[PDB]
């Protein structure tokens, strides 16, 4: 019931570029890849796809914590506020 | 099937103290509390309980990202490695 999550190293947020599905998919991070290098989570090019939206880690973090701690997403208005504070 | 997650502002990790269940529960963070102040995620006293273990946010982050991106936890040996790198 929760929105799906996927991660990629395609980058493109800090420079404010329009991210393509195929670019995201081409650099998707696998479980084995992440387990072998958990520091991927600190890579500035990490993009987190939540449902149909692309976020950086700093914005995705509170969204993902709320989903797993409370089994429901944050309110849309809260997400928009977090984006204003933590998205590039 | 995934381990349960809960969050609290009880603190006690950076000073290396032995955290009590009741202290964690007394300062548990609610959904409304987190939605009203998502910056709680940056509070140094934030403790993340994953299953039966207490982590700080920097350690919990890759564990929670892997659970939601891959629908399974990281290997125990990987978690132990992350703890050595990111736990206080």
């Amino acid at each position: 019931d929760l929105p799906s999550i996927a991660i990629s190293l395609c980058g493109g947020l800090s420079d404010h570029r329009e991210i393509t599905k195929d670019a995201f998919l081409e650099q998707a991070v696998s479980y084995q890849q992440f387990a072998d290098n958990p520091a991927i989570i600190d890579d500035p090019n990490l993009v987190v796809k939540v449902g149909n939206k692309y976020y950086n880690w700093t914005t995705a973090a509170p969204l993902l914590l709320a989903m797993q701690a409370f089994q429901k997403p944050l309110p849309k208005a809260t997400v928009e506020s977090i984006m204003r504070d933590k998205m590039p």
